[PDB]
Order: C-alpha cells, then sequence, then structure tokens
C-alpha cells in the first residue's frame, strides 16, 4: 500500500549485495563465454584481471576455475579500480564500459540496463526475506522450495527482469514474494475462441471441477443478465497484469462488443511458480495448474501464450504420454511428465490481419490447465523444483548436499539415483526417438523420499520439445514439432542444455562444498551413460553417430543470445540459427 | 482501489458503437483535409461522396458539407459501409486496417496506432457516461468544469487521446476527462545529480514553504533526518505517481536504493490532471502553482516526458518574454499576458546520459516544473477557460463560443473582434515585430471572460514552444537556443497552419453551422483586425508585404500524416521544418477581403 514500504527494500547495504553477486556473475558467465578472457594475474595465482573497453577501468578478482570452462569468481574478492582508485561496484557501469566488448547496441544497451535494474531489485528483495537453510527449504515442502530459490537460471545474468512490473505490480505478482493472487475470469465468445481438450476431457465437467458448480452458475448468471447465452462463451483465466495493463485497452474493442466479458476473480488463491506466468492453486493443490499469457519481457522473451498453438497442445502432451507408458525403458526410469489437459485460444481477427505470424499481438490471450504432481504421491514423497540442487543457502550448504546427508548414501549413489531419474530418459529420448526436450531446472520436477531422488517430472512440453526428424512418423497434430536440426547439432540437446547449462554448475557446486569431486561426479555421469548404451546394443550405430564420449563438442553461449536480443533471443521460424558456437569445450565424459 | 467490472463499465456495444461513428466521421473529415483520400460524389447525389478501402471492394459512403480551408463537415448519422453487396459495422480498427496502404501505415507502427486508436475509443466511451452538462452549464460550473468537460481534444488528429501506457484503472484515477483528484509524489535528490532552477524574485527555500506549507516542509526533512540524511544535501521534485509507479522505482531503482532519490510521500493538496495530462492545477488551492510533471506515456505523436537538461534554461525565457510583453505597448493594449513558468527541477541520470544520445526518452523521465496560475490576476466578474472550449460543441449542437456570444448581448463579429484582438492580434505583433512564434492552440492558450465577451488572452507552455525565427538575434544567453532557420516561403506558416488550418477552420465552421455567424462574416472580422493592425504601424509595411497574410495561397500543412508517418515522434526537434509535410494549397480566405 503504502509508498516507502513499497521501495523499503532499496536500501544501500542490499544495493551494494546485489551488485556484488551480479557482477560476480557477470565476469564468470562471460567468461564462459570467452565475451572476454580474463588475463593471468600481477604476480598472484589465483588472481586474474579484466578490462573495460578502454582498457582504464580494471575488475580484478581470483577464480577457481573448474571443468566445462566453469569460473567460480569470489564474490568478495572483486574490486573496481580506474587511476590506481578503488570505486564501488556498479552493475550499470560494469556493463556501459563493456558495451562493445559486449555485443550490447546502442539501441538495446538502456532497455538490458532496465532488465539489469529490476534483477538487483529484485535481489534486494530477497535480501529482506527471513534467512531459511536448505534443510529449512526441504521442511518448508513444495511452494517453500518455489518461493525460496534466489538464482534464476544459472546461465543468464539478466535472468529476473520481469520488465512491465511496476514496483507494487513485483510486490504482488513476483515467485518470490509467494503473494497470492486469484486469477481474472473472463468469458470469451465461441466465434473468437476455441477450447481443446486432452483425451478424457469434456469442457462442462472440466469447469465444474476447476471452478465448482456454484461459480459456474454464477458467472452464467452474469452472462444471462447481460443478455448473453453462456452456450455462446468460454471461460478463459487471465493474470491479473495482462487484464488490468493490457487487455482491458488493447482488447477493449471485444470487451465492449461482449465478445469479451469479464466475470471476475477466482475464489481460489494461486501462487506464481518460477516462470511467473504459471500458477499453483495454493487453495488446492490437487486442481490445476493455470498457464496464463503475460506480455512481459524476461530473459530474452515476451511470456505471452500463443493462440494458435494451443489448438493442438495437449493432443502432444496425449501423444508424449502414450508413448512414455509404451516404452518399459522409459517406464523403468519413472519418468512422467505432467500433461497440459486443456487449452484456451482467443483470436484476435483484427490484430491478426495488421501483424504477421511471429508478432507478440498474437500472444497475449491464452491459457492452458497442467496437471498437479501432488495426487501422485506416495507415502513419504515429496517434490522439488529440479532448481534446488544447485540453490545454495546462507551457509553454505545446496539443497543437494542436505539431501545427500539426509540420505545416509555415498554421494556418487546418490547421484546415481538422480542421474537415472532425470538425465537416463534424455538419453533413451535422443537416441530412440530423436525427441529433445528444454530439461532445465524450471521444467524439472523432483520426487523425493528418504533423501533420494526417485522419479523425475517433466512439464512445458508443447512449447519446448523437438522430433530432430522431419521425416518422422508421427500422428498429425503432433507433426508440428518436427525441425531440421543440423546433424553436428542435434547432440547439443544433451551437451548444452544438461552438461553445459546444469550439471556444470551442480558439480562444481559439490565440489566447492567438499561433497564430491568433480572427477567423480563426471565419473558417475559416465557410468550412467554406459549403464544405458551397454543395454542397448541395437542402437550402436547411433551411439557412434552421436558420440557422447567425443574429445570435444562446441561451446553454445547463452548470454550472447539475450545479449544480440532481449526481445527474442531465437528465432522460433529456425531456432539453430540463432546459436552463437564459439569454439569448443573439453568433454569431461571423455576418456571415461 | 475499485471493481474488475466497475472499471470497464464504461464499455458497452451502445457507447463503443457511438464512438466509432464519431471516430469515423473525423477520420474521413480530416484524411479528405488533408489529401490522403480524394472523396468521390456517389452515383452523382449532391452531398453524397464516397471513400473506398485499398483494395476497392469496401466503400464508405457520407453525406458532407465544405466549408472554407478545404473543411469536411461530414455527417456522423451518414455514414455506411458498404462490401460485397452487404452493409458492415462501422469499426474505426477495421477502417484503418482496409486504409492501411493508403493512410501510410507501415507494419511496424499499424498495431501500435490501433492501440492508439482503441484507447481514444475507450475514452470517448467513458465520457459518453458522464452527466451530460450545456455549454452553459459548464460557464456556470467554471474553470475546472469547462476543463474536465472538453471531449474532442485536439481537433485535427484523429489518434489524438490515446495516453498509452495507462492501463484502465490508471486511466481512471489520471485522465482529465475523469476529474478526479490526484496527490503528487514527492522525491528527495541529492543535489549532486539534480538542480533546481529558479526564475526572477524566487528562493528555494522560501518557494517551496510557499507551495507545501512549513508543516510538510519540516516532516520531509525528518524522513531525511530519519534516514541518516542532511536536507542541506538534497531538494525536492514533484512526480506524477503513474511515472514513480510503473518507471522510476524500476528504472531509477538504483538511484533510489543509493539514497540519490528518496522517496518522502504524497503532497496533502489534491490536484487536477489538465488536457495535457501531465500538468496539474492545484484545486485545493487554486492560487498555487501548477506543477508540469515527466510521463513516460505516448499521447498524440510525442512521449510526454520532460528533459530535465531544458529545466535549466526554462525560467529564464519566460522572464524574458515576460519582460518583452511589459515593454512593448502593443502588447500591454492587447491585454496580452503569460503565466510564466517560475521554477524548475531536473534529475541528470549520469549511467542513463552515458548510455544514450541526447534525443533519448531515457533522459526525459524525471523532471518537473511550477507555473503561475491564472486565478489571483482576476478581477471581479472575470473568469478562466481553455480556448478549446470555443470549439467544444454540447448535446444539443451549442458551442461555448455560440452561449457566450449570446450572453454577451453583442453582435457576432463585435464578440469575434474581442477575441481576435486579445487572442490574435499579439500572434500578428509577435511574428512581425519579434520573428517569434507560439504553438497557440485550444490547449495552450486561456481566455478571460467577463459578461460573455473575451477581455484579455493568457499563453502558457513557453519555454518548450516558442521559437525566434532570426540566428542572428540578440538575445540574453540562455534564450539564444530558441532560435531556429526556418525557410522563408514558412515562416508565415505559423499564422497559416496554428491558427487558420487548425483553429479558425473549426470555430468559422462551428459558427457557421450553429447559425451564428456566416464564414463570410468570420473571415471579414479577420481580415479586418489584420487590417486595422497593419495600418496602425506603417514601420513594418516591409515585413507585411514580405510575408504577405493576403496571398492568394498557402501551403497546405498536414499534421496526421505526421502522426501516421511517426507516431512516437511526429517532428525532430532538432530540426522541426524538415518533418511537415505539404501537399498543395489552400485558399487563402483573407484573398478577397
Ligand atoms: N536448445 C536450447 C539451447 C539454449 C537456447 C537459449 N534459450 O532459448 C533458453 O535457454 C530458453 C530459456 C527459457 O525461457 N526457458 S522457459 O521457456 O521454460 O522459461 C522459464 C522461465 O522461468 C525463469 N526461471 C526462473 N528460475 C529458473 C531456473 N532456475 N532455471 C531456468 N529458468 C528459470 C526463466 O527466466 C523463464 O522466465
Ligand atoms: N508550426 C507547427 C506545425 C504543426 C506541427 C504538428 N505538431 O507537432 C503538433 O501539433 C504538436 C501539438 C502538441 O503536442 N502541443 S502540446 O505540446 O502543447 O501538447 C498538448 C497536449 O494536450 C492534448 N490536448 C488535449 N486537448 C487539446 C486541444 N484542444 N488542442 C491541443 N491539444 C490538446 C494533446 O493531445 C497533447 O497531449
Ligand atoms: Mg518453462
Ligand atoms: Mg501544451
Amino acid at each position: 500500500m503504502s509508498l516507502t514500504d513499497a521501495v523499503a527494500h532499496l536500501s544501500p547495504e542490499r544495493w551494494e549485495e546485489a551488485n556484488r553477486l551480479l557482477v560476480r556473475k557477470a565476469l564468470a558467465e562471460f567468461a564462459h563465454e570467452r565475451l572476454f578472457t580474463p588475463e593471468p594475474a600481477d604476480g598472484q595465482d589465483g588472481r586474474y584481471v579484466v578490462r573495460s573497453d578502454d582498457g582504464l577501468t580494471s575488475y580484478r578478482f581470483t577464480a577457481v576455475r573448474r571443468a566445462l570452462d566453469h569460473w567460480q569468481v569470489d564474490a568478495g574478492s572483486i574490486t573496481r579500480t580506474r587511476d590506481g582508485a578503488e570505486l564501488p561496484l556498479a552493475a550499470l557501469d560494469f556493463f556501459i564500459e563493456l558495451r562493445h566488448t559486449l555485443g550490447l547496441s546502442d539501441e538495446i544497451l538502456p532497455v538490458y540496463l532496465e532488465e539489469i535494474s529490476s534483477t538487483l531489485s529484485g535481489t534486494c528483495y530477497k535480501l529482506t526475506k527471513p534467512q531459511v537453510t536448505a534443510a529449512g527449504l526441504l521442511e518448508g515442502g513444495f511452494q517453500a522450495l518455489e518461493s525460496g530459490m534466489t538464482e534464476g537460471h544459472p546461465c543468464f545474468v539478466a535472468n529476473n527482469g520481469r520488465l512491465g512490473f511496476g514496483v507494487d505490480e513485483y510486490l504482488a505478482y513476483a515467485p518470490e514474494t509467494a503473494h497470492p493472487v486469484r486469477l481474472v475470469w473472463l468469458a470469451a465468445h465461441r466465434s473468437r475462441a476455441a477450447f481443446t481438450a486432452g483425451a478424457g476431457i469434456d469442457y462442462a465437467s472440466f469447469v465444474r471441477q476447476e471452478l465448482g458448480e456454484e461459480t459456474v452458475e454464477r458467472f452464467d448468471g452474469v452472462l444471462r443478465g447481460r443478455g448473453l447465452d453462456p452456450a455462446d462463451y468460454l471461460l478463459i483465466p487471465v493474470h491479473p497484469w495482462q487484464w488490468w495493463n493490457k487487455l482491458s485497452v488493447t482488447f477493449a474493442a471485444e470487451v465492449a462488443r461482449q465478445n469479451l466479458v469479464c466475470l471476475g476473480e477466482s475464489d481460489d488463491e494461486y501462487l506464481a511458480q518460477q516462470s511467473i506466468r504459471t500458477f499453483f492453486n495454493a487453495t488446492h493443490p490437487e486442481k490445476h495448474y493455470v498457464k496464463t499469457a503475460l506480455s512481459v519481457l524476461n530473459m530474452g522473451f515476451m511470456r505471452g501464450l500463443s493462440a494458435a498453438y494451443m489448438e493442438a497442445t495437449p493432443a502432444i502432451n496425449d501423444w508424449l504420454d502414450r508413448l512414455i507408458d509404451n516404452d518399459p525403458v522409459l517406464k523403468s526410469t519413472g519418468l512422467s511428465i505432467i500433461r497440459e489437459r486443456a487449452a484456451v485460444g482467443y483470436r484476435h481477427l483484427e490484430y491478426e490481419a495488421a501483424t504477421d505470424r511471429y508478432s507478440p499481438y498474437r500472444k497475449m490471450l491464452a491459457a492452458l490447465w497442467r496437471e498437479s504432481p501432488v495426487p501422485a504421491l506416495r507415502d513419504g514423497e515429496s517434490l522439488t523444483t529440479m532448481a534446488a540442487l544447485v540453490h545454495v543457502d546462507h551457509e553454505g550448504r545446496s539443497v543437494a548436499g542436505e539431501l545427500i546427508a539426509r540420505s545416509g548414501l555415498a554421494p556418487t549413489a546418490w547421484l546415481r539415483h538422480y542421474l537415472r531419474a532425470y538425465y537416463t530418459p534424455l538419453l533413451h529420448s535422443f537416441y530412440a526417438y530423436d525427441l529433445a526436450f528444454m530439461p532445465h531446472g524450471e521444467n524439472t520436477i523432483l520426487v523425493l523420499k528418504d533423501g533420494v531422488v526417485q522419479r523425475a517430472v517433466y512439464k512445458d512440453i508443447a512449447e519446448e520439445i523437438v522430433v530432430m526428424d522431419p521425416d518422422a512418423v508421427l500422428p498429425p497434430e503432433v507433426r508440428r514439432v518436427r525441425a531440421e536440426v543440423p546433424e553436428d547439432m542435434k547432440l547439443l540437446s544433451i551437451f548444452t542444455d544438461v552438461f553445459d547449462c546444469f550439471f556444470r554448475f551442480l558439480a562444481a557446486g559439490l565440489a566447492t562444498e567438499e561433497v564430491l569431486a568433480e572427477d567423480d561426479f563426471w565419473r558417475t555421469v559416465a557410468e550412467v551413460t554406459r549403464e544405458y548404451q551397454e543395454a542397448h546394443p541395437e542402437l550402436d550405430d547411433r551411439f557412434r553417430q552421436y558420440d557422447l564420449f567425443a574429445p570435444e563438442f562446441a561451446l553454445s553461449c547463452l548470454n550472447r543470445l539475450q545479449l544480440r536480443d532481449n526481445r527474442q533471443m531465437v528465432d522460433l521460424a529456425d531456432p539453430s540459427a540463432a546459436l552463437q558456437l564459439v569454439g569448443t569445450l573439453r568433454n569431461p565424459l571423455a576418456g571415461l
């Protein structure tokens, strides 16, 4: 409410800590992407230095170098020097001084600085939260972990901008604040809107289950009072931010003409997940997630949702689900997906006429419902986002460290269970089906029992999967997920997304934490890779064609994508084109 | 603040239909005026014209009365839309899509322009829910009832009331037609980044104590002391709540966190947004200054922030022009005054300066100025109104100019003469005797009324708008930047375009339709007032012949074409003559007369 309370989290001490942490990450991850090469130090062994565009400002730091060109920069070691004088660490100055070394055009730079300022504000807010250990997050439970995550995506520096949120909207809607949100419900006329049902879904029963017979009837009452037949309308849940700031103005014609009718708030209370636009039902955890369209800029993309793509989303989930159920190799890993079960899209005829297929004006009003992983739990089982494995608390304990400890297992035995539940299905998906995911910490959930990973749950399916075989035999609703990927890039779905974008941080984390040395981590990864491959000699050709044990693989840079284009990191027509490969990495599996 | 359903209650099928007919009516009228299309008579029926879509398959048929300066009085009730032989609904969005190439809307601008149209229509829908007030009713309600009772906005621009950036709740809070009180947000800005510029006679410490009262000033100092800070190191900047909550608190979060900016809280006084949206009248204490704020919202061809750099020169330019009017008996005899911009504050964001060019909107996000109120100078029986009221037509067909003429008891030409001497003649003298042009449209001009008659004009929005069209003219240093090189054949368009084609065209047409004053009598009176001025100053006969206001024709300077070409920056500020779009000529009504 208060003017002064809304920015109270922005204090000099928290701002200083946020800037140190962000610059540390910038030094580490821009080094990794070879945007700059830290020259060895003036005499000191682990010391390094990086210089501004003009050479006159120097950032000196210490760093432990680790596998996959990992740089763990010590935050407390960083110093900013100019003319022999120390200057305060400032992320904004850093990016301006390096504007040309990084590919930051004159057009992108001020927006990127906003994303940086916004990320730093988020860190300040997170610093005001009660301190919680890895043990406390686990004892807190599923949403305690979800809203307790602090880092966000570990590669991207400008990863938590949420551009579009005012400070009051940040407090209301950001996942790390965990404030309950009531979704806005609209009635959408069937001439413009369409509901697509997964197998076994019926619109009428679906909306009764999810809203309650009482609310459906109240909504039908509001429509009939306006002279509208409820049989002409479909329900669409919308994010409050999207309604107040976008739909009520941009779609004012549709509202005024009663193609859209605002019904009011949901009775249930929802919690934003790490993707921001996707909500978990806190009142009834068994009910579906709701994924909304949110025309906010975060980490390289506007986070709307395509009305057109909703038509085939549940069919792609029904197909993948049956594929897993009918493959004993996947069924034995325990893999499951939480299916996208129903979807609604609104086709704005006029904005479609005025734009092209790639326009964000076509991604402003749509929603899908996704199964909750809670009812499937057995006695003693619990859920965590895979992103928790690389979350480190204020005592230096990662949540993976705490799990290993509580499990009583040797680290490699614990790591083997995790890899069998999470990594093995990726190998089988790749080699037996040309199938790839986007399996980062936010798209993966882990089922825990006795501290041990029992199985993995994948989500965000229809927007993310790809069958890397244009001639692949699929049912028609699914064929749009095929794509031509160059041969020497197909295996990057493992090399980049798993090894260099997640395992790199998990292995380095567990080593610094004195839980598991790097070599023992990557040996376990090799052992699990061989445990799969030796079980299926019929695929030996493909194991040779796509060598996970090759000496090197390509360095596929992630921040460079956002630096080149922070509105749309990859073209969705040709996503392989946007990749920026910059030399090679030594593969840890080689020789193993 | 309010209900989900209440906030969009004004958007109903009936009001949306009415708003769309009104907007298409204006689009047909003003685009025909700018020759974006040339309406052809349909089937020969006298009065019936037709305008077709890009492909020619859709027809917009309508009737219109044509008047001076290629003015098209399109009848809103007459418009029909026809394609494939069947009537279609009047939809402003489909109209612009169907005519996208004819109007020159690129693929990049069209979807944003549609947003501006949709928002302008939503505003018309809100205004259609308000209690209906007559021209007499508005005059009886007074200065702010007239300000917030205006409905048209700029009379040429079709997408004139976009305010893109307002959500529907922020529209209801902040739009001037809603007249809802606003409390400004106050920031303390560190004096290493912020400057306070005082006009002649202003002292910072006394100025902020007049405007806020000692009690609030001491409270704000207490906020700083509570944070361990020295009030002596800071100055006060008022900001628009929208700007604070949506932009400054995020974009300037580094400045807030480091206590270069400190959020102090809210003003006690209640402010009312004027027609410029970003400038506030003090409802609680009308004698106090207007406050003009930076508001990074897109409206009618420009983002409406306020440059901090330009604040250092702003009071000085007003002090210069105020003295210039006091020391000129031609202007003193017309009664002309300005409400001076008396004080200004700018915040220099060092990092965004380093990261942008001079003309970046990131340098226009934090700045304010205080402008004199025109109220305490009023004598017994005097009232204020925006000049926009003259072309405001109520629901009964009566303009406020109509009601004023009636109430005055004078003959329309005599009423008009009083108006012309207060408002128009000072522009003539300014151009001829000083090479000085304004932006003197309805929103930048206030009229003082007594017994129904214009007593004198008040000009505002000075530092940002005036131009001295003489690079070699002698001026004090802070004023020299308003000098500019304007082509010879264009210097007079500051009268022809800004006065005749963009305001008198509507006022003369309105009074003619209202059956109050015929066009010929209107323009004859203007001609007569022009000769009265010229014959009284023969020492300027050279310039009078050099810039012939009685030429047979002058350039058609098109306004909507500017916003259709670039709807974020209609003109470049370094070279504003370059952006103009001249399309043929107009028959000057003063030619015969
Ligand atoms: N073939 C892939 C090669 C890499 C190309 C780069 N690229 O397009 C991506 O990395 C996609 C990133 C992405 O947007 N994934 S998403 O669609 O599933 O969105 C995830 C959202 O959640 C946020 N977020 C918060 N916390 C995390 C963590 N811990 N990991 C990942 N993402 C997180 C993201 O910012 C995003 O908004
Ligand atoms: N010699 C000049 C040739 C014409 C160049 C075209 N051009 O740049 C303009 O017309 C700019 C007009 C302008 O923005 N004037 S402003 O800076 O004072 O903006 C005024 C604001 O008030 C709004 N508004 C509401 N109602 C009116 C009326 N009746 N007249 C004018 N303006 C009005 C405007 O939309 C704007 O936001
Ligand atoms: Mg996701
Ligand atoms: Mg103005």
